[PDB]
């Protein structure tokens, strides 16, 4: 589906899991697929 390098918007298509939101964790701003989470 997608890696954590693509900027999107939640809810869908989402991340592959319903924990990966597309959230940005750089200071560019750059909000993309991303959990943040092990267990999850």
């Amino acid at each position: 589906c997608v890696a954590t390098r693509n900027s999107c918007k939640p809810p869908a298509p989402a991340c592959c899991d319903p924990c990966a939101s597309c959230y940005c964790r750089f200071f560019r701003s750059a909000c993309y697929c991303r959990v943040l989470s092990l267990n999850c």
